[PDB]
């Protein structure tokens, strides 16, 4: 509260290893169907059905770009990739799986990264 101050961790690396952990996720193999923004007009329901699109290079245009305030704000975008995807995609299918291994990649390097 006012003038009681709570000890914060060290975050001058946040932005360094958000942007290493969104390569990682931007090289793997499985990352295919995350890449890009789905296509709106190709697709039919996605736009109706999926509130808010993200995918990586959106999220990567807004780390570049100073648009996430905190490390926090950034693992919510890389969730909603997932989270969309399972709306949208049965889990047995190609792109439903993806999801499932990239979100397992990705908890564990944020896990191993800050939770040190």
């Amino acid at each position: 509260s006012m003038s009681v101050k709570k000890p914060k961790r060290d975050d001058s690396k946040d932005l360094a290893l958000c942007s290493m952990i969104l390569t990682e996720m931007e090289t793997h193999e499985d990352a295919w169907p995350f890449l890009l923004p789905v296509n709106l007009k190709l697709v039919p329901g996605y736009k109706k059905v999926i509130k808010k699109p993200m995918d990586f290079s959106t999220i990567r245009e807004k780390l570049s770009s100073g648009q996430y305030p905190n490390l926090e704000t950034f693992a919510l975008d890389v969730r909603l990739v997932f989270d969309n995807c399972e709306t949208f995609n049965e889990d047995d299918s190609d792109i439903g799986r993806a999801g499932h291994n990239m979100r397992k990649y990705f908890e564990k390097k944020w896990t191993d990264t800050f939770k040190v």
